[PDB]
């Protein structure tokens, strides 16, 4: 028997502005069928606290997408509005299961291309340092395919306890915060400016698995986005 996640308070103000995608971008739950206490393997309460996300298969993701609050429509919003737009969490990242490689936790996600990605990544040389078992940003400064289209960044090494995040975008600039430190600032996003489609997402996106039955997985002790 699984507990809900809407059974508890914590997350009800997210759920409220949140539509769920699972098992892929286009199979979604609206935001009054999470608070009216949609529940799953894929999404429910774990130890009482955490709201947990499972996926199997590559490029399948149970995850979270910005909706405007109190039975709204999907949002968009742009790099340049002017608005101050931050997404929190705190984060229990397990061990991930052989197999599983890349999982994408939060995202800023266009109706053109992701702006940003924060990742786990089990193995990445960057900037000729390798990195292990880490959490990794990827911001795109344009659509092409080549590296040279991104930015990625060692954000930290997986710990064993939470993990804080803020994301915050303002004016065309990307800072991002993990337990308390920063370690992106004032990132350019200006090649978004314009974009007026700008969503959060978060939750778990299962990247170049390869395995197709490992089962990633993401605990959030909270998370939470506003427009300010
Ligand atoms: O050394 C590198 O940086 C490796 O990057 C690989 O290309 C990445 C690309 O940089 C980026 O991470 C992209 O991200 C996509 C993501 O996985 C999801 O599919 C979706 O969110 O869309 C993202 C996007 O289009 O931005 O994924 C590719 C990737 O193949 O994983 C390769 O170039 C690799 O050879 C290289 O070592
Ligand atoms: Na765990």
């Amino acid at each position: 028997f699984l507990t809900a996640v809407s059974s508890i308070d914590t997350f009800l103000p997210v759920l409220n502005e949140a539509k769920l995608q699972w098992p892929t971008s286009a199979l979604a739950a609206s935001s009054e069928e999470l608070l009216g206490g949609y529940v799953g393997s894929q999404f429910y309460l774990q130890d009482g606290k955490y709201m947990q996300f499972q996926i199997a298969g590559s490029s399948n993701r149970c995850e979270l997408r910005q909706m405007i609050p109190d039975g709204g429509s999907e949002i968009g919003w742009a790099v340049d509005d002017g608005t101050t737009h931050t997404a929190t969490s705190s984060i229990v990242v397990p061990e991930q299961v052989d197999g599983v490689e890349e999982v994408t936790i939060m995202q800023i996600n266009s109706g053109e291309a992701p702006q940003l990605r924060i990742s786990w990544i089990r193995s990445k040389s960057l900037d000729g340092v390798a990195y292990e078992d880490f959490i990794m940003s990827t911001v795109r400064i344009g659509t092409g395919d080549s590296s040279d289209n991104f930015v990625k960044t060692h954000l930290a090494d997986r710990t064993a306890g939470a993990m804080s995040f803020q994301i915050d975008v303002k004016d065309s600039k990307l800072t991002i915060t993990v337990n308390g430190n920063v370690v992106v600032n004032g990132q350019d996003l200006s090649f978004w400016d314009g974009t007026d489609s700008c969503y959060f997402k978060a939750g778990a996106y299962n990247n170049n698995p390869t395995s197709e039955s490992a089962t990633a997985r993401i605990k959030f002790a909270a998370l939470a986005w506003v427009d300010h």
